[PDB]
């Protein structure tokens, strides 16, 4: 996860 990931990001 990239960017601005918010919550419960996974992976990239």
């Amino acid at each position: 996860p990239r960017x601005d990931p918010r919550x419960d990001p996974r992976x990239d």
